[PDB]
């Protein structure tokens, strides 16, 4: 079955991969190589299938894993792309409609004051056209009168030129127009960089931490500082000994938040924020690399910035003392906003930390103490 | 026909005013009073009648015109009305439709990326089917293989193999996912303060007044400087004699206009607001008083604002020299706006004068000389 040399090709030739005869395993190509029998042969497949078959079987789970990871974030990234496209909207949302519902309110205000003139000159046309009505109506008459029988003609003048005297002597008695300007569009727009501040927020405080120099009432509302007494402190887990401080109940150091307070001139201090990765205790100059920064004030206009660094910094002092700060926070760019906002229409921003070290912060302030009661400015919500 | 003394009346009793006759003339309520004759008191009528016409039809003159004048600040305060909604209504569209235009361009190149991740990880998923689907096809062999003739069965197996083990090996390698962020806010700002610019303004030149040291091409909107000579040459009204300088024939000193401009790295110069109806002869001795005043930079990074008083006003130092300047022009209270855009897409503000001096200005500015030609710097528009 060779059909060269008539045996059927019953040996393995491993060396050459050949299937061989008796001359072609002799000589010719194979004069010196080896061989194997076909038992063998078939014996050696059985043995050799299991690995290939777990090779092929090892790789196709290998190709399912690629295309199922595939698949799955793709859905991933399709579902970033759905969330912040209604993200999106979401904020478009609040500035659009918050800016066309207040212009929809001014529209109506305006509205409304130009009804009110409207109907009072209405009233004034009546009044006088009610005088025009009797003047014409005493004028008919005083032509009846000048051209009546002749007695009583020459007889009656003496009423109307009385009644004219005091018409006359009844003197008819003898203003409001705020109209728009150029400068309205820009104002405007300031406002509305003041207007970015979102809605309010879930407000309740958390006096557990009050050291007892400051004071805080009305069902934790209302916070103020004065000089009652001087006792000395008293500690808990996270309280403090010479760091007087309060802090919120609200903790949620991730995600965004906001709201406003006010504050004004207060004679000197330094506050700042703070983490719980430097030291909590006395006035020390405390390095703001272990999350406290430091900013130190006084005259209402003088203010000195604890660096992240060495020493302090200098302000360029503002065209007007402070009257508000509004706060907003938010971690995934370090976004942290405390900015003046003098009336609440207005906004100029003041500084942000452009470097981004996280420092997961804790939610308490103090002011510096009160040296006989010149430190008592209070803080409420709303 | 007196009734009581049985006389026609025909006395009027001027002394009590009273119409009364013969009997009542002489005696009764009148026995030593004032007589009239009647027949001279009906020519009275007569004769008095006209001036108190006059008298009354100004009284009705009075009525009418100020009825004339109440419904014509009427007219007024209703044309207002209509005219300052309807400019509401072209601010609302102005900003919010080109904001909104931005928004949906954003929207189309997410809808774009969208589809180009699913067609590339489409095509690399139609390749991994088509390679599993062979590597079923190529498995499905198993049958015959396992239950056919011994011979071809024993040898059949090697370039099969090394094809599998090629379309195994070859796995070709890959995230590229800008989805938004917190950092929204300033990025957001930055662009949304680009996005307050107004439409663009009519730009041209005249080199009518170009002292002839430096050169202006490029359909007169290229200006530089070059040192070919020196000479004064003929003067006119807004010409120079040493300051070099040009202006530009546009003079539209009305409404709101907006402009974008470049200015790049230049040794030392000046820049305030000058008109022409005050000098443009010499060293421009300019007066404050008059709308010209006068500010001054030098090292490229230092400005001092020289008011009309003995202490100019100082301005921070800047952290960067200039790259661009946009400038916007308004009537209503001497509304001058001039921000730094070093690109277009940000911009820092600068300061302006919350004063209201209309002051007609003239169009034209202009740096120190050469000075060995670090000041030969050209300039366009955008
Ligand atoms: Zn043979
Ligand atoms: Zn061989
Ligand atoms: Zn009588
Ligand atoms: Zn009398």
């Amino acid at each position: 079955h060779c059909e060269e040399h008539l045996d059927p090709l019953s040996i393995y030739c491993e060396q050459d991969r050949t299937l061989v005869c008796g001359v072609c395993a002799s000589l010719g190509s194979h004069r010196g190589h080896r061989l194997l029998p076909a038992a063998e042969a078939q014996a050696r497949l059985k043995t050799q299938l299991p690995q290939q078959k777990m090779q092929l079987q090892e790789a196709c789970m290998r190709k399912e894993k690629t295309v199922a990871v595939l698949e799955h974030q793709l859905v991933e990234v399709e579902e970033t792309v759905r969330q912040f496209r209604g993200a999106v909207g979401e904020q478009l949302g609040k500035m659009r409609m918050f800016l066309a519902a207040l212009e929809s309110s001014l529209d109506r205000e305006a509205e409304r004051v130009r009804g009110d003139a409207g109907v009072a000159l209405r009233r004034e046309l009546s009044s006088l056209n009610s005088y025009l009505e009797q003047l014409r109506q005493m004028e008919k008459v005083l032509e009846e009168v000048a051209d009546k029988p002749q007695t009583e003609f020459l007889m009656k003048f003496c009423l109307v030129t009385s009644r004219l005297q005091k018409i006359l002597s009844e003197s008819p008695p003898p203003i409001q127009l705020p109209v728009i300007s150029d400068d309205f569009k820009f104002q405007v727009w300031k406002k509305m960089f003041r207007a970015l501040m979102p809605a309010l927020e879930e407000l309740t405080f958390d006096p557990s931490s009050a050291h007892p120099s400051l004071v805080v009432s009305s069902s934790g509302r209302r916070v103020e500082c004065s000089d009652q007494k001087a006792p000395p402190a008293g500690e808990d887990t996270r309280q403090f000994d010479k760091a007087v401080a309060v802090v919120a109940q609200q903790l949620l150091s991730q995600g965004e938040h906001y709201w406003e307070v006010e504050v004004g001139d207060k004679p000197r201090w330094a506050l700042g924020v703070m983490a719980a990765d430097a030291s909590r205790r006395g006035r020390l100059h405390a390095v703001p690399s272990q999350g406290l920064w430091l900013l130190g004030l006084r005259d209402g206009k003088i203010l000195e910035a604890h660096v992240e660094a060495k020493e302090p910094r200098a302000l360029r002092t503002p065209e007007r003392p402070p009257a508000r700060i509004g706060l907003y926070l938010s971690f995934a760019d370090g976004v942290l906003a405390f900015y003046d906002a003098s009336n609440p229409d207005v906004l100029t921003p003041i500084f942000s930390f452009h470097e981004r070290l996280p420092g997961p912060v804790y939610p308490i302030f103090d002011v510096c103490w009160h040296d006989k009661g010149k430190n008592a400015q209070p803080l409420l919500l709303v």
